[PDB]
């Protein structure tokens, strides 16, 4: 029931909230780079698949960006067999998020996102559940409204990842796009996506507490 919690601030308009899930890895650090460049932050939400880059989940706080938790194994025949299974991944997560930056951290994204339906072939009505759980928890959780293509069993091309998300924001006055940091040609992409949209009236943003949150339906 949305009449339970706290209302949101309106950040204004021709917003972009730039967001990467499953990283942090190799080109993450490139990545920090260019949003530096054009003095943008953005929010992560972080797995530890790739343990070898950890220690970007550090830099990522340090330089300005929303760190949130994304799975700690990413692996949905583990995360959604049950709700118990579901957060004790959550919390090594948020350990790790906290040893790394020194906070807990706030906002999730579900993988699959909150809509997914592969969680069905775990548990049938988890989803349903976990949305409750989460919110009980004190947690926000936030799905997007703009798709990169990137997530494509075939990659795209560099600049269709571009064109993809300059289409999709123009959709929205407020826009939470989706890309993977772990892909390097969609890691490419960022610095036109920055271009384009400075240029045209639009200002980037890292999601907080108070931002609105983007919640697809719930299928399971
Ligand atoms: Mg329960
Ligand atoms: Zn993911």
């Amino acid at each position: 029931d949305p009449a339970a919690t706290a209302d949101t601030v309106n950040p204004g308009n021709k917003i972009i909230y730039l967001t990467f899930d499953d990283g942090p890895g190799k080109y993450t650090q490139g990545l920090l780079d260019v949003l530096d460049k054009y003095n943008v932050k953005a929010t992560f939400f972080v797995t530890n698949t790739h343990p070898d880059y950890q220690n970007m989940i550090a830099e990522e706080a340090k330089r300005g960006h929303t760190v949130a938790i994304h799975s700690a194994s990413h692996k949905y025949n583990q995360i959604y067999t049950s709700e118990q299974a579901f957060f004790d991944d959550l919390e090594q997560m948020n350990s790790i998020i906290k040893a790394q930056t020194g906070n807990d951290a706030s906002i999730i994204r579900f993988p699959g996102g909150s809509s997914n339906t592969v969680s069905k072939d775990y548990c049938p009505g988890i989803m349903t559940q976990l949305v409750n759980d989460v919110t009980a928890r004190g947690l926000l959780y936030c799905d997007w409204n703009v798709s990169s293509g990137d997530a494509n069993p075939k990659p795209i091309s560099t600049e269709q990842v571009v064109q993809n998300v300059i289409s999709g924001v123009q959709s929205h006055n407020v826009s939470v796009v989706l890309q993977h940091d772990i892909k390097e040609f969609s890691v490419n992409a960022v610095e036109q996506i920055i271009q384009w949209g400075q240029a045209n009236g639009y200002t980037f943003l890292p999601l907080t507490t108070s931002s609105p949150m983007s919640h697809h339906r719930v299928n399971n």
